[PDB]
């Protein structure tokens, strides 16, 4: 019964108006990059209960609220996976290292390529005009 | 391990986008040029190169963009984005600036190495008052 792989991407913010990043070990490197929190969907998973379990498992936090952004193909030339972006606001929290920085300097990192991480990359622009309309940056 | 991807954009504030099948989706979708870089090539060059073979297009200034891993968890592979100004003239769709921002906004460019192209040239074009 077709449903295509897909997985979740989260953005997320804290009240004080700070993003949750990660830094990962990723193979293809044998280095660690800065990354958004991100994981497959399960089977029997909707995108929201995805995410939630994600930002749960791999920060240890929890969302007030949250906002979807436009799915995205990181890769159709080669795959037809789907990455769905989403904005967690309100953010508490209780291989992978957690890297809590204040969403003004995300993004100077962002203007000046200092992401190379493209899905985060383009999570953090679609999820721009939303944090600057909340006065969050 | 590398490629090439180029914004089009003519003297009229108009970008130059390619309409393609893509197999892995069964669907073709709205993408801007890319293009592999071949073995003896530099960036630039290839960038060049792919503009004209993929829309028949020629730019007369260049301004390069942040490189990017696509999938960094499972491809040590790097996409390298260009803003090509002043362009001159596989189905190629010409459209206002302003119309290709709202498809950017909306959620109507699928491919997400494109949008991302698309996201990290806005500045300059708003500096340039293309947009």
């Amino acid at each position: 019964r077709p449903r295509g792989p897909r997985a979740v991407f989260i953005l997320p913010v804290t009240a004080q108006g700070e993003a949750v990043l990660i830094r990962q070990f990723r193979y293809p490197l044998r280095a660690t990059i800065t990354e958004i929190v991100a994981g497959g969907v399960e089977k029997g998973e909707d995108l929201g209960a995805a995410a939630a379990r994600e930002l749960l498992e791999e920060v240890g936090g929890a969302a007030s609220e949250w906002v979807p952004l436009p799915g995205f193909y990181p890769q159709p030339s080669i795959s037809g996976v789907v990455f769905y972006p989403l904005l967690a606001l309100g953010v508490t929290l209780g291989t992978i290292e957690r890297v809590v920085l204040p969403l003004a300097e995300v993004y100077r990192m962002l203007e000046a390529g200092e992401i190379q991480d493209g899905p985060s990359s383009l999570t953090l622009w679609q999820a721009r005009g939303e944090l600057t309309r909340r006065g969050l940056l």
